[PDB]
């Protein structure tokens, strides 16, 4: 049967890197910081019994090519590098899943392309209208993201985040789970190899000088972000040590569709990685539900 | 005698004071963003006993304010106060600094215990406590948010003094455990210190100079003698600057008598929420 490969396509401008398995609907799953496509190693050979799942390496990351420069990171060529991506693959919809920055994209890329998205699901990403409106207000969310403030300084941050083999992101992931030894000196070693790819951490960490700076976080402007239309999964780890619940107050508020929340009250921000078969689960019942309910009790 | 302001000339720059009081020299030193105001609750009751002298440090108020991130470096800062102390015609005083005085008066009592009598602390962490820990205390890291805002150029400033400063006001507001500690009187003269001319960038050149990430991750062994002369910490254990990782085992800092006063209903703004009880244990320490 289908095998997992590894594939490569021009999208936006971009070459970008992609492993896939499985056929039938497509079913994106989109990575955060500072991971790449291989978070997802628990979740690609299960859905991929029933659809076909792409995972990419973003703009940036890993075996994707890199851009210079920090606007060539701004929010709206990362959504439209998924829209690529989508046509590049010979669809038109996809169902898309998103975790940390692959679901701040995710959020972006439905809201402003709701034709592209079939069904959305966001694990442990904020919407970014809640984060840029509400972070200023809240003591508890401008703590949790030091990083972010830390993120922004030129040059420096690179060098402290890599030094002594990446112990920093080393320690940044393993200081935010909720269970000892999730990742083995094996994962370790994989996930030092994409870090090392040359220009991986300064494309990464333009993500945040490009779409987090101070002048944005502390804006007067309100930010234009067009209801969710499409049916939407929130699975949402509540030990994470990087979003304040502040920011997920009435969520549901930003969704004018199908929307269903489910918590997962002793996992962190790492949800997929903490428990993987419960979070497969509920994506599955989720995109497999019918729109059309004609027979009830049948 | 009453509170009278004068301007002395040290380490090149010349320093405002208010000074009130005669006898052995007591110095109290503020933090950001606050100014010799702070000391408002305890100058007057201080100065029944002893000649207090409360300065603006470098950067801050009515005292000079160099250009330039370099001109901030802990070094400077604790030089200035020794050269106070010399300025002010002594040998020697009771240092007492709340913040980043505090932190300077543990510096200045670290490498010049001439100078100092005896060492009052009020919720300023060991400089080598910060530089040793904060990188292994998560909790530390979150309530440092704000030195890693303040290290980019020119964007602070410009978030922190708009609508009349509204960003630093907050900061304290949100600071302290009871709600209108400040009157609109003191906020007024607040933002009158805030809004002199190079005050608010000065401020944040002590944290670019001296807690920038590069201190912060640095994997050298910082090199502090040991506290040689009596020493209080007062601390207020409901700071949002401050985590208490940094203030437990002060054993390897301090050879000397050591005493700590925990406040468990006080933040950060301690001598603000109990001044009477604070000025009580700085009178008794300096006295027995
Ligand atoms: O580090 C990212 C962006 C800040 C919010 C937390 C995650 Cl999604
Ligand atoms: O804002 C200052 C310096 C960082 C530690 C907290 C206070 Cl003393
Ligand atoms: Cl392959
Ligand atoms: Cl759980």
């Amino acid at each position: 049967n289908e095998m997992l490969k590894h594939e490569y396509v021009k999208v936006n401008g971009i070459k970008m890197h992609y492993v896939t398995q499985g056929k039938g609907k497509l079913l994106l799953l989109l990575h955060g910081f500072p991971d790449f496509w291989y978070v997802w190693r628990f979740q690609i050979p299960a859905l991929a019994k029933h659809f076909r799942v792409v995972a990419p390496d973003l703009r940036g990351y890993n075996e994707t090519d890199k851009p210079e420069g920090v606007e060539n990171y701004r929010l709206d060529l990362l959504a439209k590098d998924i829209l690529g991506l989508i046509k590049a693959l010979g669809e038109e919809h996809a169902v898309v899943v998103g975790h940390d920055w692959g679901g701040i994209i995710s959020w972006t890329l439905t809201a402003f392309n709701p034709q592209a998205v079939e069904k959305l699901v966001i694990l442990n990403a904020p919407h970014p209208k809640a984060y840029m409106t509400r972070t200023k207000n809240s003591l508890r969310q401008l703590q949790k993201s030091w990083y972010v403030f830390f993120f922004q300084v030129a040059n420096i941050p690179e060098k402290i985040l890599s030094r002594n083999e990446f112990a920093f992101l080393k320690n940044m992931l393993i200081q935010s789970f909720v269970r000892r030894d999730l990742l083995t000196e094996e994962d370790l070693r994989i996930y030092v190899d994409a870090w090392s790819k040359s220009g991986a951490l300064t494309s990464a960490l333009n993500y945040y000088r490009a779409n987090l700076n101070p002048d944005i976080i502390f804006s007067e402007k309100t930010v234009v972000f067009p209801k969710i239309k499409v049916p939407t999964l929130v699975i949402w780890g509540e030990k994470d040590v990087a979003i304040s619940k502040d920011l997920i107050v009435n969520m549901e508020d930003f969704i004018e569709a199908p929307y269903s929340i489910k918590y997962f009250p002793e996992c962190g921000h790492w949800v997929q990685l903490e428990e993987p078969e419960l979070v497969r689960k509920h994506i599955e019942e989720f995109i497999l539900k019918s729109d059309i309910h004609h027979h009830h009790h049948h």
